[PDB]
């Protein structure tokens, strides 16, 4: 399996601290049956940028490391993109990174609200050939109280990826019933780790896959799942017809 979301990267963000914390990190990774991960370190930490060729750096010397300890899993380059006005011109110029390089864009908003923007951002991108893909829906305030807002932008071609942990209960009751709504109205596309540490925000990936399971059939964790192996390639990735959610 491949985790399209995840903080493994040392130094760089609040995700792994240094290259032990990376390494505990691809180990439960590998424990759970992910063997590839796309490496989503945020563009921005405080007053830091990681850019593009440190993050492609920072991926190789973790490779070297995975390689040296044993560790069969395999982490290529990415970036979470805290949403701001000029992505599709920094894009062009090289200056954010996609996933793997490929047309999917890594989108996450600010906890408390959808940027008006948005939508004209997400349309510009698409009509460069980007997919955008809106980090952690659910875990947004205003789209937890209003999820027509994430209807209409996957509606006009958005992506949006869930989070292992918030199907698997780790970060609460509400939010795992949430997430279920946004999965059952095919508002989402991706399910992945977004993994920081092992002991809190760690991966979950089996748990969630079992919740998928008991709740909607094998078939649609199998098309989740399969979607990141379509992004990984480049490929158009699989959608179901997006319905509204209410409440
Ligand atoms: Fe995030
Ligand atoms: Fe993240």
């Amino acid at each position: 399996m491949i985790d399209i979301h995840c903080h493994i990267l040392p130094a760089m963000d609040d995700g792994a601290g240094d290259s032990a914390d990376s390494i505990e990190m691809a180990r439960a990774a590998v424990r759970q049956g992910i063997r590839t991960i796309i490496a989503t370190p945020h563009h921005n930490n405080g007053v830091y940028k990681n850019e593009p060729a440190a993050v492609r750096e920072a991926a190789d010397q973790l490779n070297k490391r995975l390689i040296k300890e044993d560790i069969p899993l395999h982490v290529l380059p990415g970036q979470e993109i805290r949403i701001y006005g000029e992505v599709e011109q920094d894009l062009a110029k090289r200056q954010l990174l996609s996933l793997n390089d490929t047309k999917y864009i890594l989108i996450e908003f600010p906890f408390d609200h959808v940027p008006r923007y948005a939508e004209q951002l997400f349309y510009d991108l698409q009509l460069k050939g980007y997919i955008p893909v809106i980090a952690h829906p659910e875990r947004n305030r205003e789209i937890r109280e209003n999820p027509s807002l994430l209807y209409h932008l996957v509606e006009k071609g958005a992506a949006s990826q869930i989070t292992s942990g918030s199907l698997a209960g780790i970060f609460g009751k509400q939010l795992k019933a949430f997430s279920l709504r946004l999965v059952e109205a095919n508002l989402i596309h991706f399910v992945a780790s977004d993994a920081h540490n092992v002991k809190t925000r760690n991966f979950h990936t089996q748990e969630a896959l079992y919740v998928l399971e008991k709740e909607f059939g094998s078939e649609l964790p199998y098309m989740l799942t399969e979607n990141a192996e379509l992004l990984l390639r480049n490929q158009t990735i699989f959608r179901q017809p997006p319905q509204p959610v209410k409440r």
